[PDB]
């Protein structure tokens, strides 16, 4: 499964919905 909340995230990895792939899967609007 994609990167969950508070997970890692490269320059453009594959995170889950509701998350931002800015270094780390930031769970915020």
């Amino acid at each position: 499964y994609c990167q969950k909340w508070m997970w890692t995230c490269d320059s453009a990895r594959k995170c889950c919905e509701g998350l931002v792939c800015r270094l780390w899967c930031k769970k915020i609007i």
